[PDB]
């Protein structure tokens, strides 16, 4: 495939990216949410879309299996963004990385154990608080961990806070704001700039309003 | 909670475990597939169920956040089973760990790159073939990886083989057979044996027929 391959993920990233794509002249020809297919043509024959797990977007873009992609800052921080270029903050799929635990549970006076998917972000954040923590790696449902006593806190993304509230948890610390970012393969940026440029300019214009 | 906490995962593990549980006198009181809730009472007041991501079952059981659980051999091999006891092969959710690639694609004469979730299993398998491979860690949709040239092969579970066939891929090597296994926390095994024992005996009896 000679053109550009764009990496997206299902849910909020797909939904909130599509209007940027539309204004940039790119529209999907069916709903990826309703297909098991993974590669999708678009209204532009030079652009195709990969639908990936959010955690795999940086990986595909880094290796050049996608030329560019839309990834959450949370995923970028966790994966490491040293081998892609972060070109734009798209200001979509906004949320916060936070620490949380059982409401009014006292913290134990010992090395804390942090149940989380975000092991690198947990370690770096807690290091900034003077804290060398243990991490317990999980793949999902962080909110259960404090209810069964797995770790002392979690680190997870919080949007409305409804998940935390539904489970008797409250945010302890705000780590950072998260939004989806446009990332580009370091070589594709150089080799396919004439294809990327009008799309980047459109996105940038769109984000201003 | 004084009783036993059982870790399960959604889909085939939940579906195929429920009959064993029923024969052991444990029935869920609603369908976990239709709830966002994670802890579930059962017909037995001494048994509750956690619904977890399959990859987190060994973790919860290891730490004692669950006393026992049902995990796929694939997950156990990848996570490491050195800090739980594998008590039974339940013979449910049967599948195979396999290597696969694009159909009739020749392997490149260099260090292979293996796109997979199963990074430890990929490295150990290929080591047995005299091969020190690079791994590219992914979280899902392994079948896409060879279609976009991310890695040379994948390692993933194969059941019917329909996923591979739908994507123009074929299995190259059979790594091992996979089935769901009953695992127990090493301390719970010792402290809660009188609760576990009749349930284990029931499962063992059930698996014989
Ligand atoms: O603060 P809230 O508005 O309750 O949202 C927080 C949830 O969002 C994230 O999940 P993600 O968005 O990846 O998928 P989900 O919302 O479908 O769980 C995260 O894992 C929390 O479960
Ligand atoms: O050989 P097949 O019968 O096509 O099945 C193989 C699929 O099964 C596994 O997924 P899992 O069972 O975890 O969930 P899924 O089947 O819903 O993808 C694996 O990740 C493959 O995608």
């Amino acid at each position: 495939f000679l053109g550009l391959t764009l990496a997206l993920s299902k849910g909020r990233i797909l939904e909130e990216t599509m209007p940027l794509l539309r204004a940039a002249g790119v529209e999907l020809l069916e709903d990826p949410e309703a297909s098991r297919k993974l590669i999708f043509p678009t209204s532009n024959p030079n652009v195709r879309v990969l639908i990936l797990r959010a955690s795999d977007v940086p990986t595909y873009v880094e290796h050049g299996a996608a030329d560019f992609g839309v990834a959450g800052k949370d995923v970028l921080l966790e994966h490491g963004a040293n081998h892609v270029y972060e070109l734009l903050d798209l200001k979509i799929a906004q949320c916060k990385l936070m620490t949380a635990g059982v409401k009014d549970a006292p913290l134990p006076n010992r090395r804390l154990r942090i149940a989380t998917k975000y092991v690198n972000v947990a370690r770096a954040y807690f290091a900034s608080q003077g804290q060398q923590v243990d991490v317990i790696k999980l793949y999902g449902s962080m909110e259960l961990a404090p209810l069964v006593g797995l770790g002392d806190l979690i680190v997870d993304v919080v949007d409305t806070g409804n998940t935390l509230r539904a489970n008797g948890l409250e945010a302890r610390d705000h780590i950072c704001d998260v939004s989806s970012r446009l990332i580009v393969n370091q070589v594709s940026y150089k080799r396919k700039f004439a294809l990327l440029e009008p799309i980047l300019d459109s996105f940038k214009n769109s984000i201003n309003s």
